[PDB]
């Protein structure tokens, strides 16, 4: 359905009834001319600029549009303001003449002849006499036509109005008038088709067909004559266009006759596009028709082509794109350009000289004249029906593939692609990392397990390879722009604000502390000093005290002093020394040089801290040589040490932090250090692997990169299910290269054709899917062929603008896990349960593995495109027992489906799985991975992602968008063990080593680092359970597995030659042989008992959590052998109290015995603001009695209104692990008959006392002469030592605070 | 001028089984040119506004009240997942159906806030393009609002329309989660369509109703399936027959009314029933004198209008003053004029 | 179609029930967002929305929810007579 460059929709529409003509009554004519305003009544401005009072193009209306201005007007146009004045004058004058004769009261009913009226009016404002016309202004329509009424006087009435016995000749009036300032070159000006010229054509009205023949005989030698057949306005008439051309409308492809045709055709199309059954119209067929000097045999000139289109337009066809109501020059040019494009001419209906053929099925209705006749084309594709137009889209569109049953060989797909693709392409990366940090902290002094420094892991050998360095730099660019140092410093100071000394449980920092920003203050970005200082001076950082002063040093300082930190320094000393110094600026890869620089700066940094101070240092390269010297030299200079590691971009730098600057420290290299380093390098390797898929910046995308973009461009495509249709072939080919990713679509209109582009991101996942194909399926074209809007141009950017939500991260991680798991060579088949109709699993699995997938819904993909032996889809519900009939496999899986299926089944998990797993076993399956939702680590709801219900065992997703049951891990595992006693079990969650990143970055999706911790926690709530029946299970003697205690573990096995490894937090923690083994989690002894065919492991875990174990032999991959959990020590602290007689309200308060584990050091604290603050000792204190801890405390009249807690003591935080309310003191009464004690309850806790309902004292500002009997107590005993206590002789009092 | 006279029919509530083959069907002349023409004419006559906005608002008003029968709690809930499966079509001045703004804002009373909304169809911008007649890789939702037309590729080809309707119904159900709810607009409730409905989807939901807003004269309806589940037992029942009979009755009633109205373009030559009659006189001199033409014309025109109002104007020209008297002629006036034996003078 | 449309009958007996002071009793918030506070025999007792962390002697958090909506828990009071300011 296309003609040359014109596109047509397959539906026909046109109006169904013709409005009859009625002449204008005499009175009505006067009303129109006497209208107080003639704009919109007699003429209309198509171009009015309201900012000025001007327009430039005017459209005229019947009484006026017959005018042909004299040339003096044309060659010197007037402006709009003169125009409106001129017309209003002439109209009134013309009325006077018409009324000077023919008084109204005797003539209002008579009908004016439109032809006479037009001619008479036209001469009048041409300043030419009109007396001849006035005699014949009226006619009797019931007795004659407006033509025949005139033919009664067959002679030359005047030079421009000549009438024969049968016909009338007169110049055609100007439908448009151009005022001063007209300019066709301006593309936005309204089009006029040249009708503004005074003599663009000439009309010949005729009364009968023989007269028409007579006229044509005369005109045969001139230009082409045009005519309307449907409804010729005032009467049947030919018109002869001027033989010239008109400027500006095209590249001189035009003569005047062509212009009349093409604009007429446009009107016909516009009417078809909006005709309605309920509306009558003056004319069904707006087209002109040539009747002289014409070639039906050729289509190489505009006039021929327009005619060939007009013959088709009369049937009621519509264009795919709407055409303006008031076309501008640009609009017309586009139409002509398309009309002149290369293409076939339609030949459904042949041209005939003076008769038009119509399709009987068309909505068109012929008039009574003989000019129309029905006709039957053989293969006409159109149908009747309306079609609406949709507004254009501001965004590139996305489509979802849907396939026909047709398919195409790979070679055809490729060659169809290679000649339609934008093979070398220019793209933009965008930003991969949007913000945030993944930060981790490692206390080193806390670990007692000594570990020799020489055995520490060292930098990987390739760490300074160009390629890895290049990727390292590339990743640095890809982060969204911000102040790296600002975020980095903020993270460290957040830790420092929480740092508390271990011995006395008070914060290391304090108000007015002295600080030296020893790091290079470097006028970062827009500021002259590191921006973090502004927050520090302002107390913006929560929990951080205000320093008294800050001093700056380095090379790039302005508000400080310059010096080299590698040498001795002439300085004072400070409480906090913040040494943010680079080492690389003078050592690119020279490690020993870097080591010397690091060691020297470390020494100087320590030397600038006061006793009991704290210093931190940034180290670029934590090298084992560096560590060796650290403990060789500075081992005694501080009390404690930690490692703070923010991750902003991929880097191996770290932050040391030395607490408690003193002379006699005893720092050691310990296994905590080894664990941190192993984790650190693991992340860097993981990140590097992800970056490998990304192309570098300047390179155009020739299709060698993994993460590139593929695009195909087509001009005016005609998609169809016809074989070898190139647009369809290219479409299917490109889709096959993108499927897992989204598919974009755009339509951009050029001045001629419309360019369509289809594109998407190619990924390694798409490569895997494409490898699974044996043939390329064809798409369903309806969605595309229906698109007739216009869109914004494509974008071609790799990374989106918005970071992905947490849920997607978990999905990618599990995809990464499955993708790895399915690589086991000993798998011959697989059954997938609850697949989406989109069989996404195909993208993860190696193409050689047989797969069967299932769902209640039908599959979304043409199964004929795959080898049936390798892939199979079964539609059904695996909740039902009937589902298992003929189902055979060796392994199965169900991910993100079990909980939903259980919810649909209206049952708990335990019941659901109990009737499921046996069926899988019955199906011959051996091992399976199942995504059960359950809290492995602890029960704790994620604030919006997951809400845990307790009154019924249910999860709430996304604030209740989805609702599923859950079970507890221990009961579930026992239930599973009951079903299968001889199968191994293991758990899997998202690794903190981030090895799953390539499934996020390598797929082109952006990320925020701060979400990672949540994603891990999310995974902790939704683990994957791995069940394996082809191996005996693990076992351990103390099943509760308490921490820090010897435990024996049995791994039955046949080969003493095998090798063992144990992992924790995604990194190996124990590994070796029965002869020798190495561990970083406590004492480990490995032995093989041949008599039992077991490996015996005796172990004393030093940290809790999940541990999984593997066995390996030299010619095999590692084999998982289950996993075990280590539990933390109990949280039960208990206090023991004296009798009320020993409730010591006296100055010497009483004492209470504490019963608790030594693992939790304790101190008395107040939950002041959401954080516990340590109380001064003189009101309460944990007592370090030799056999056990005790608790001394004193009683004060504020105690009942406040809450205090026994809090866990760690240098990282206070009350973190446990915080026990000391409830008794909250509810202890005071004897009225004794001297008592009172003080303020808070640091700024103003209070007042009311003795037995009588106001007593403002304890903040007590009476200068105190009330009788009260006195200032000796010992402070308040909440904070600064406040004193006041002793009251007796009585009962209130506390208003 | 506006408003709607809607009606709701609970179908599952009726226990009286009724075989689908005996349902009333579309009237034979329903696709006659004249009735179609009047149908279009009525569409123009309504005051301009957003038809879909009013239509959607009525349905969602019902949905906000929908409550499960077994446990007497609302079917919808806060944070529910919704897919506007109907063609988001950049309606009027907006890029998406306007009802979404009210839904996102909780403007509709009693309706909870959805967690997210997804859009599909042919004319979407903020969604995805796809054909609803085939299988779809779309996941699932709690609420599926399928405002899809069927006529856009089937003008009067009923079997083609039936296949489209059945196919779209099936996919719409498949996109609903268990216990979810889905609605579907049907252009032509044909007995053939109803036959297939109970042949295929009889077990996919717990309950069913019919929501019928009337904005212009049309036979389209809204199905609503509640409690998306596997083992439903829906049947054709006498409630369906009652609703259909009432529906076609209104459609016929409206069509009869429209017959009196003339079409748009035609000048009022006095053949229409609802036309206007007017008389113009210049400087008339009314009097009780016999054969006074102004008096005669006045009496004649009045006799043709009496039940309706009579209007009167005097417009001064530059010379004489033109007077005009006019009013609406109706079939009521024709009956009265038939009662006359002579025309009284005023 | 709707809840309580055709009929809706108040259970007036519950509106008149007298609570025995000499027994443990039950309290909770009355609405979905129904903040409330208790006054024991004219003496202010508790903000039942946020009862004090050192609970008044004898009172306890009840096991079964029994509130207007299951999200709110009930609090059992050992004895006494109380007011309801909401």
């Amino acid at each position: 359905a296309a003609v040359f460059g014109i596109q047509l929709v397959p539906k026909l529409n046109t109006s169904t009834t013709r409005r009859t003509f009625l002449p204008l009554r005499f009175d009505l004519l006067l009303d129109r001319l006497q209208s107080t305003n003639l704009h919109g009544v007699l003429y209309r401005a198509l171009d009015f600029n309201p900012v000025d009072r001007s327009a430039t193009v005017i459209q005229t209306y019947p009484p006026l549009n017959a005018w042909s201005p004299h040339p003096a007007f044309i060659e010197n146009p007037l402006d709009y303001r003169d125009w409106t004045e001129f017309i209003h004058d002439r109209a009134l004058a013309f009325v006077g003449v018409l009324t000077q004769r023919y008084p109204l009261t005797q003539n209002a009913q008579r009908y004016t002849n439109p032809l006479v009226l037009g001619a008479a009016f036209g001469d009048f404002l041409n300043a030419r006499s009109i007396d001849i016309f006035l005699d014949r202004l009226f006619y009797g329509p019931t007795q004659e036509s407006p033509i025949t009424s005139i033919t009664k006087f067959p002679y030359q009435w005047t030079i421009d109005f000549n009438v024969t016995a049968d016909s009338v000749r007169t110049p055609a009036g100007c439908k448009y008038i151009t005022l001063y300032g007209y300019d066709p070159s301006r593309p936005s000006t309204p089009a006029t088709y040249g009708k503004h010229r005074p003599t663009y054509a000439t009309v010949f009205y005729y009364s009968t067909l023989p007269a028409r023949s007579r006229l044509l005989a005369n005109l045969a030698a001139g230009p082409t004559v045009l005519e309307h057949f449907d409804s010729p306005t005032y009467g049947p008439h030919l018109l002869l266009p001027q033989t010239g051309d008109v400027l500006g409308y095209s590249s001189s492809l035009i003569s005047q006759a062509a212009l009349l045709m093409v604009e007429s055709v446009m009107d016909a199309l516009r009417d078809n596009a909006n005709a309605s059954a309920s509306t009558a119209v003056t004319r069904l067929d707006q087209s002109y028709h040539p009747v002289t000097s014409f070639d039906p045999s050729t289509f190489n000139t505009l006039l021929q082509r327009a005619t060939n289109l007009a013959l088709l337009a009369v049937q009621g066809v519509q264009s795919e794109s709407a055409i303006p109501a008031i076309p501008t020059m640009s609009d017309v040019r586009s139409f002509v350009a398309r009309l002149m494009a290369e293409g076939d001419p339609q030949q459904w209906f042949p041209y005939r000289v003076d008769q038009i053929l119509y399709w009987p099925e068309s909505p068109f209705v012929p008039p009574i004249g003989p000019f129309y006749a029905p006709f039957r084309p053989v293969n006409f594709p159109f149908t009747t029906g309306s079609y609406t137009v949709v507004p254009d889209a501001s965004r590139p569109l996305r489509l979802l593939p849907q396939y026909r049953n047709a398919t195409i060989t790979v070679q055809q797909a490729d060659d169809a692609y290679e000649d339609t693709a934008l093979s070398p392409l220019i793209t933009t990366h965008g930003f991969c990392v949007t913000g945030g940090v993944s930060t981790s902290i490692y206390d080193i002094s806390g670990d007692p397990t000594a570990y020799p420094p020489a055995q520490l892991v060292d930098t990987p050998n390739d760490y300074f390879d160009r390629e890895r360095m290049a990727r390292r730099d590339l990743f640095r660019r890809l982060r969204a722009p911000a102040d790296r140092s600002a975020i980095k410093d903020r993270a460290v100071f957040d830790f420092l604000a929480s740092l508390v000394n271990p011995t006395t449980a008070n914060p290391v920092l304090d108000t007015s502390f002295s600080m030296a920003y020893l790091g290079a203050s470097s006028a970062h970005a827009n500021a002259d000093e590191p921006v973090i200082l502004a927050d520090i001076r302002s107390g913006s950082i929560p929990g951080l005290p205000i320093p008294r002063r800050i001093v700056q040093f380095g090379y790039d300082v302005v508000h400080g002093s310059l010096l080299d930190l590698s040498r001795a320094v002439p300085t004072g000393t400070f409480g906090l020394v913040y040494a943010d110094l680079d080492q690389v600026e003078d050592a690119g890869t020279d490690m020993p040089a870097a080591n010397r620089a690091a060691i020297a700066m470390l020494g100087t940094a320590l030397q600038m801290t006061t006793a009991g101070g704290v210093s931190v240092l940034k180290v670029n390269f934590p090298t084992r040589a560096f560590w060796t010297q650290v403990f060789n030299l500075y081992a005694t200079h501080a009390t404690t040490l930690h490692l703070v590691k923010p991750t902003i971009v991929n880097s191996s730098e770290v932050f040391l932090v030395f607490g408690g600057r003193q002379s006699n420290g005893a720092l050691r290299s310990t296994t905590a250090l080894q664990r941190a380093l192993l984790s650190l390098y693991a992340r860097n390797a993981a990140i590097d692997r992800a970056v490998t898929h990304i192309p570098f910046f300047g390179v155009p995308d020739d299709g060698t990169s993994d993460l590139g973009i593929d695009a195909v461009r087509l001009f005016d495509p005609m998609f169809s299910d016809a074989v070898a249709n190139l647009p369809s072939n290219a479409l299917a080919s490109l889709v096959s290269r993108v499927v897992p990713s989204s598919i974009m679509f755009t339509r951009v209109p050029s001045n001629g054709p419309v360019s369509t582009t289809i594109y998407g991101k190619r990924t390694f996942l798409s490569n895997r899917r494409r490898a699974r194909l044996r043939d390329v399926p064809m798409l369903i074209t309806t969605t595309l062929v229906h698109q007739r809007r216009f869109t914004t141009p494509p974008t071609f950017t790799l990374f989106s603008s918005e970071a992905v939500p947490v849920t997607t991260l978990v999905a990618a991680g599990y995809n990464s896990f499955i993708s790895e798991q399915t690589r086991n060579p000993n798998l011959a088949h697989l059954l997938d349960l609850g697949t989406g109709p989109e069989c996404r699993i195909l993208s993860l699995i190696p193409p050689t593995l047989q797969v069967t997938m299932s769902d209640a819904r039908p599959c979304a993909e043409l199964m004929a495109s795959f080898d049936p032996a390798l892939t199979a889809y079964v539609q059904g519900d695996y909740s039902t027992a009937a589902f298992w009939n003929g189902i055979r496999c060796d392994s199965a899986t169900a991910i993100f489906t079990l909980g939903a299926a259980a919810a649909a089944a209206g049952t708990d998990l335990i019941a659901f799985v109990q009737q499921l797993i046996p069926r899988i076993v019955a199906a011959g399956g051996t091992r399976m991975w199942l995504q059960l939702n359950t809290p492995l680590y602890e029960v704790s709801s994620l604030p919006d992602l997951i809400d845990i219900d307790l009154r019924d065992r249910v999860y709430r997703f996304n604030g209740g968008e989805r609702v599923e049951p859950y079970a507890d891990p221990v009961p579930l595992q026992q239930a599973i063990a009951a079903l299968l006693p001889a199968a191994a079990l293991s758990w899997h969650t998202l690794s903190p080593t981030c090895d799953w990143l390539p499934y996020i970055i390598g797929v082109g999706s952006p990320l925020n680092l701060s979400d990672i911790n949540t994603a891990i926690s999310y995974s902790r709530l939704t683990p994957i359970l791995h069940i394996d029946t082809t191996t005996p299970p693990l076992r351990v003697n103390p099943v509760p597995t308490p921490l820090n205690q010897q435990c024996a573990i049995r791994i039955t096995s046949l080969d003493p030659a095998a090798v063992l490894s144990v992992q924790h937090n995604g990194v190996e923690v124990i590994g070796g042989t029965p002869g020798n083994v190495i561990s970083v989690a406590g004492a480990a002894a490995l032995q093989y008992i041949l008599a039992n065919q077991e490996f015996l492991l005796q172990f004393t875990p030093t940290l809790p959590g999940i541990f999984d174990v593997f066995l390996t032999t030299l010619g095999q991959p590692p084999v998982p052998r289950g996993s075990f959990t280590i539990t933390p020590p109990p949280t039960t602290v208990v206090l023991n109290m004296p009798p009320p007689g020993q409730l010591d309200f006296t100055d010497v308060g009483n004492d209470a015995r504490i019963t608790c584990d030594p693992y939790y050091q304790l101190a008395v604290c107040i939950f002041k603001d959401g954080q516990y603050v340590r109380v001064n000792p003189e009101k309460a204190s944990v007592v370090t009695n030799a056999p056990n801890r005790d608790l001394h405390f004193v009683l004060d009249l504020a105690d009942n209104h406040v809450l205090l807690y026994l809090c866990d003591v760690t240098p990282s935080g206070l009350g973190d692990r446990i915080a026990f309310p000391i409830v008794d003191i909250y509810r202890i009464a005071f004897p009225r008959n004794t001297p008592v004690r009172a003080s303020l309850p808070y640091t700024g806790g103003g209070a007042h006392l009311t003795s037995g309902g009588n106001p007593f004292m403002s304890l903040t500002t007590p009476p200068a002469v105190l009330p009788a009997g009260v006195a200032l107590a000796a010992l402070s005993t308040s909440v904070a030592t600064q406040y004193p206590t006041y002793t009251l002789p007796a009585g009962v009092y209130e506390y208003v605070i």
